[PDB]
C-alpha cells in the first residue's frame, strides 16, 4: 500500500510502499531472419499476378 | 376415350378415339444474333485472364 508523509518543515513529501525492479545489466540475444539469395527475377509475363 | 374393335373376318383392328393434328402448311421466322465485327486483337499481354 501507498502512504506518503508531508514535512511542513521543509516543504517536501515522501511517497512510501513502492517495490524495485532496477535495471542492473544486460542480456543479449540474437534473433536471425533466414533471407533467400534473388539475383535476376526471370520472366516475359506481363501477368497481373 | 380411345376404344378398339378386332374384326376377326379380316384379322384386323382400328382404334378410335383420337384426335388430329395435322401440319398443312408453314410459318416462316427469321431469327437473328447480332455479331460483332472483330479483325486484329491488339495485345502483347500475356496475363492468363
Amino acid at each position: 500500500n501507498i502512504t506518503e508523509e508531508f514535512y511542513q518543515s521543509t516543504c517536501s513529501a515522501v511517497s512510501k510502499g513502492y517495490l524495485s525492479a532496477l535495471r542492473t545489466g544486460w542480456y543479449t540475444s540474437v534473433i536471425t531472419i533466414e533471407l533467400s539469395n534473388i539475383k535476376e527475377i526471370k520472366c516475359n509475363g506481363t501477368d497481373a499476378k
